[PDB]
Order: structure tokens, then C-alpha cells, then sequence
């Protein structure tokens, strides 16, 4: 179908087995399954298989693929990579992340991340976001639920390109003219008003992500309904400082939430400030 530059990452159906009995994720476009993939060197690796079987339209799947295929060119330790796609239900094959999504890991009681672990997680997210911003890539849905944690405690910024989906319906509003799915309590103030997204709106969401990490997965603005959120933000009210968040780190989040998008720090400035907080104390 049309251009075949996707043939560079096509995986043969005989090189992949999808364990349909083991669901590790559920998006709106399809579920995520455990998978077994044979490398080009003949090695068996764990992998996750995201299906897009809920979007059934020759034109709409083609636009999603060509819009998402850019992730094959991205390569950064804190950015989720594309192992390939299996054309058979256009399957997206992704590396398996042992600890799942970042928010579920830190919410789990039986896990004992330290205050320094949580700060380091946010520094990894900042490093991955700095890379994507360098490639002029806007990640309109940055949140703790949308980052992954692999075997070596390496955080991967996910939910973009062919991996983009709504994996937690609770926090999204579906605009009823455009198709846009809006994470209301993670969007910048100007995004709530105009529904356009920039790298500076990503910085706002990163501050909410940082706040999520320091509360170990608490939902932001639990007493502010999704209508009153825009006025709440217009009065200058912001998410309060978590109990175990260092003062210099809370000041970083406050910088991310400035009414003016040009006032907020770049992700490169965020990496510097967080790494300084990470090396001290
Ligand atoms: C209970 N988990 C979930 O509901 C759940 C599951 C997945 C996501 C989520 C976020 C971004 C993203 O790109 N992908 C799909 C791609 C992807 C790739 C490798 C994965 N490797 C392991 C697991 C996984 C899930 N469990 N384990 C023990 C491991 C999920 C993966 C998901 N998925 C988000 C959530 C959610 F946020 F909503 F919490």
C-alpha cells in the first residue's frame, strides 16, 4: 500500500509469536500482548505486541502508520524504540518493559523506591524529552502512566508514534468535534483554551509528571473537577508541594507551570537543574 519505506522494519510472521492469552495493556486501538521475537541474529527476546485491530479503515491506518513510522529514526536510552511492525491487524512490536508503566510501579506498595530513585526517574524523563524536543517532536500526552520502566530501572518515554493510544480512559476527555483526546489535568493552561500543543506545553506536563513521582502516583487536583480546572489555574493556583519533595525540586515544577509558555524552561534547562538536584543533598 502506497510507499513502502516501512519495509525497513517489517517483521516476518514466522519470526514473531503473539501470546494472545497474556494481556499486559489495553489501548483504545487494541490490546498489548506478551510476545516472543527472533532477532536478525537468531536470538529469542521478550517483547510487547500492540495491536491496532480496533481501527479498521485503509486510509486511517495508513495515516497512523506514516505519522508514527518516524519513531524508527529515534534512538535514545530514555525513549521507547520500535523493534518493528508485523503486517499479517497491523501489529506494532515493542521492547518488553519488566516493570510496566512508571505510575503503576511507584503506586505499588510492595515496591520501595527512595526519594533519590524518584528524582532520578524524573531526570530520565527529562533526558528523553530533551531528545524529542531536539528533533522538534511534540509529545502531546506526557504523563507518568505513559512512561515505562525496564529491567535496568531505565525509564522510557512512551505513548508516541505507533505506540500512541489511550491506555487509561479515566483521565481523558474526547472533544466532540475534533477527535482529540485531551488529558485535562496534565495539559498546559493555553492548551485547555486553544487545544494546540507545543514543546512548552510538554514542559508543563513534565512538571505534573514530576509532581506525580514525588507523590508516588497520586492523582493531580483530586478536589478540582474537570470544568473548574481552567479557572483554578487562571487564579494562579497550582499543585501543592508534596510532603517529601525537596524545595529546589518543587521550584522546578513551579517553573514548568508559568502562565506564559516562553517563561517555562527548555527541557535542556530542566535536565541541568534536575541533575544538579540529583547529585547534591
Ligand atoms: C496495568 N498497566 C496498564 O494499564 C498500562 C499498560 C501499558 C501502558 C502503556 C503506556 C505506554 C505505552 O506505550 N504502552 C504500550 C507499549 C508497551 C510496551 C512495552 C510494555 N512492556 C511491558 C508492559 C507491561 C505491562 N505490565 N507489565 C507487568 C508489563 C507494558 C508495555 C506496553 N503502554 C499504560 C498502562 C496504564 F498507564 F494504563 F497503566
Amino acid at each position: 500500500e502506497l510507499v513502502q519505506a516501512v519495509q525497513h522494519v517489517v517483521i516476518g510472521p514466522s519470526s514473531l509469536i503473539v501470546h494472545f492469552n497474556e494481556v499486559i495493556g489495553r489501548g483504545h486501538f487494541g490490546c498489548v500482548y506478551h510476545g516472543t521475537l527472533l532477532d536478525n541474529d537468531g536470538k529469542k527476546i521478550h517483547c510487547a505486541v500492540k495491536s491496532l485491530n480496533r481501527i479498521t479503515d485503509i486510509g486511517e491506518v495508513s495515516q497512523f502508520l506514516t505519522e508514527g513510522i518516524i519513531m524508527k529514526d529515534f534512538s535514545h536510552p530514555n525513549v521507547l524504540s520500535l523493534l518493528g511492525i508485523c503486517l499479517r491487524s497491523p501489529l506494532v512490536v515493542l521492547p518488553y518493559m519488566k516493570h510496566g508503566d512508571l505510575r503503576n510501579f511507584i503506586r505499588n506498595e510492595t515496591h520501595n523506591p527512595t526519594v533519590k530513585d524518584l528524582i532520578g526517574f524524573g531526570l530520565q524523563v527529562a533526558k528523553g524529552m530533551k531528545y524529542l524536543a531536539s528533533k522538534k517532536f511534540v509529545h502531546r500526552d506526557l504523563a507518568a502512566r505513559n512512561c515505562m520502566l525496564d529491567e535496568k530501572f531505565t525509564v522510557k518515554v512512551a505513548d508516541f508514534g505507533l505506540a500512541r493510544d489511550m491506555y487509561d480512559k479515566e483521565y481523558y476527555s474526547v472533544h466532540n468535534k475534533t477527535g482529540a483526546k485531551l488529558p485535562v489535568k496534565w495539559m498546559a493552561l493555553e492548551s485547555l483554551q486553544t487545544q494546540k500543543f507545543t514543546t512548552k506545553s510538554d514542559v508543563w506536563s513534565f512538571g505534573v509528571l514530576l509532581w506525580e513521582l514525588m507523590t508516588r502516583g497520586a492523582p493531580p487536583y483530586p478536589d478540582v473537577n474537570t470544568f473548574d480546572i481552567t479557572v483554578y489555574l487562571l487564579q494562579g493556583r497550582r499543585l501543592l508541594q508534596p510532603e517529601y519533595c525537596p524545595d529546589p525540586l518543587y521550584e522546578v515544577m513551579l517553573k514548568c507551570w508559568h502562565p506564559k509558555a516562553e517563561m517555562r524552561p527548555s527541557f535542556s534547562e530542566l535536565v541541568s537543574r534536575i541533575s544538579a538536584i540529583f547529585s547534591t543533598f
